[PDB]
């Protein structure tokens, strides 16, 4: 049982650090978001007194429980005949969603039979579409073996299929994002990190704002780049270790020796 | 590639789920939708000093204002969704160097919690083992994942949802739906349990570390119960051609 002490040793190492890397991209978020909150946090407030006191003839204490009926929408007389959100194609990106366990939640199914039917949907769904990521990224990484055909001519080999993974994969499905939904440069490439890395916030959706022949792409695009993500966070994991192992090895060395 | 037309399966899977949902909620869609006509003309008409115009402002307001957070924590809970790929989205990044840390802090995130992960994953199997070679004959290791997967959800599903249900104010149904989607990685955001002062939100992350370990693993088998599934039924689709056949020369 001594592998398990070693193993035990390792782990809350790694805990450790994971902490202290949550620690710091915590410090460096709230130092990047909290000044443009305070700004709409106190611009927001303007606008409420400067339109109660235009309306001071509301019972003027629903404004606030008005916004809370408002932040229930998350319709105007104008165009009070809409779209669904669960139409005919809708649903089949939200299956999609939950299979990929992306989950922007854009849309979430808010009937009990939905929901039930979602934790099933997924726990069958999730299994199912890591066999089908499986075969794609092994078809493509036989595509790459084929076209690819020592030591340096490997890493030489890995630079070209970052290449035109980036190319393929985050370069121009952003510019298509950019172009038809009409986002900013950084938008379309922080919706595709944000996507194909499974975390879907759900600030940007690509089937969100309301060609038909747009979508089946996407899915599909969705599908390919989990492959070229899973392949390039696998070597970025495979870069950590080596770094971690090799900056173990100068600690030891460094406190070792002791300037002599 | 025969065999990767599981590709074709999914699509039905998909196909399947998509009609099952459009027929588990649009309905609702459209009773929530119509019911909302009803509250505005109810507000010009119970407030008449308040007219069509006004409304509309009001609302473009606070679509935009759709878009205390970003605290000394809930910087910290963000960055645990980031790395984790469960991003519930209930807060997101807006600033230009708050998206492209965000992108940089998730690359590098996701695979040292993918070993973290890993280790947890590894002593939690092996304290499950030390549980189970005590209480564990090709029968028997069918009892043993049922005695598996039911501690599991006792430990992993029942209790914190329990737990989620009285103290954040949930359903029995709401707070499982929360287990499955935050451990299952998916995490729409609809519910979360800090996203509605330093004790019952690490229990939770604590919690969200182990149960991670846990779905994964029930994940993996429900993998591995589907093809055990899909080449029993590949051998009997076979069976079924070779007796058609052998009926036909008859
Ligand atoms: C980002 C942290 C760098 C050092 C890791 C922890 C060293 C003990
Ligand atoms: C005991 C192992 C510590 C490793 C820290 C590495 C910091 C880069
Ligand atoms: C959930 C039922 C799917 C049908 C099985 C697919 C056999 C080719
Ligand atoms: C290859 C047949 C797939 C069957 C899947 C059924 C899962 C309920
Ligand atoms: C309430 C249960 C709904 C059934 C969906 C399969
Ligand atoms: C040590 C097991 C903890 C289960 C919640
Ligand atoms: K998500
Ligand atoms: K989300
Ligand atoms: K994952
Ligand atoms: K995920
Ligand atoms: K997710």
């Amino acid at each position: 049982s001594a592998i398990n002490v070693m193993k035990w040793k390792t782990v809350s190492t790694i805990f450790l650090v994971v902490v202290l890397y949550l620690i710091i991209g915590a410090t460096v978020f709230k130092a990047l978001e909290q000044p443009q909150e305070i700004s709409q946090r106190t611009t927001i407030v303007i606008q409420r007194e400067k339109f109660l006191r235009a309306h001071p003839c509301v019972s003027d204490q629903e404004l606030d429980e008005l916004i809370q009926q408002i932040v229930a929408a998350d319709p105007l007389g104008a165009s009070s005949n809409q779209v669904s959100h669960w139409d005919l194609g809708s649903s089949f990106f939200f299956a999609g969603t939950v299979i990929t366990t992306i989950g922007f939640g854009n849309i979430s199914p808010r009937t009990e039979g939905g929901k039930i039917f979602c934790i099933i949907y997924a726990l069958l769904g999730i299994p199912l579409f890591g066999f089908l990521l499986a075969g794609v990224g092994d078809q493509l990484g036989t595509i790459f073996g084929k076209g690819i055909a020592q030591t340096k001519i490997r890493i030489i080999s890995t630079i070209i299929f970052i290449l035109f993974g980036c190319v393929l994969f985050v370069a121009l499905p952003a510019v298509i994002f950019k172009h038809i939904e009409g986002w900013s440069a950084l938008d379309a490439i922080y919706f595709v990190v944000i996507t194909l890395t499974t975390i879907g916030f759900g600030d940007y959706v690509a089937g969100g704002s309301d060609l038909d022949f747009y979508k089946p792409v996407v899915w599909f695009w969705i599908l390919v780049g989990l492959a070229y993500f899973a392949a390039v966070l696998s070597m970025i994991g495979d870069w950590l270790r080596v770094i971690a192992k090799k900056t173990k090895e100068a600690v030891g060395e460094f406190r070792a020796h002791a300037a002599e």
